[PDB]
């Protein structure tokens, strides 16, 4: 298992989402995140890669989410900690990898972001924590996947 983070950039009534520009998941819109390194929390991971991808930075993030990803045929896990973002300094700027846009939260558009995000987007407007593991057949096809709500983590 490897750890990850996601950040989502949320206002009352819309959400910063960035369309990734290379890599893993190119093609999609996504919150932003990336791998935890040797030296660092999972939580200055998931800030240290919003101001990367966003220029954005914050004084704290709200602990959101946990989410294992499996793909079919492959022993590796990606072991997802989800935050939000709620309050946000500096300017959304292009990045290599991320070209931030704003969506207001009836318009997301679910089609092109990864399939699992329909699933927990409504948890995550309504306030509720979550826990999950999503078993993926390919990129574009969930084969299993549980989720709950939690009290805390
Ligand atoms: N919304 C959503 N996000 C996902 C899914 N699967 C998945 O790995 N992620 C997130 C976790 C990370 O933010 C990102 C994968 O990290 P990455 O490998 O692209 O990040 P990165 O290149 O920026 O890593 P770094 O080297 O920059 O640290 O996608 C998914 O199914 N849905
Ligand atoms: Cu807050
Ligand atoms: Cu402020």
């Amino acid at each position: 298992s490897r750890l990850y983070t996601l950040v989502l950039v949320l206002q009352p009534q819309r959400v910063l989402l960035g369309m990734k520009k290379r890599g893993f998941g190119a093609g999609r819109w996504n919150g932003f995140g990336g791998k935890v390194q040797e030296g660092e929390t999972i939580e200055d991971g998931a800030k240290r890669e919003l101001l990367e991808e966003s220029g954005l930075s914050v004084d704290t993030l709200h602990k959101v989410g946990h989410i294992s990803f499996e793909f079919v045929g492959s022993p590796e896990l990606m072991d997802v900690h989800i935050f939000s973002a709620d309050h946000v300094h500096g300017t959304p700027t292009e990045s290599e990898e991320m070209r931030p846009q704003w969506f207001q939260l009836d318009q997301i558009p679910f089609a092109d972001l990864w399939p699992d995000d329909s699933y927990w987007f409504p948890l995550l407007l309504q306030k509720k924590k979550f826990c999950g593991h999503f078993k993926f057949q390919d990129q574009d096809t969930i084969l299993s996947y549980s989720l709950r709500e939690v009290d805390s983590f």
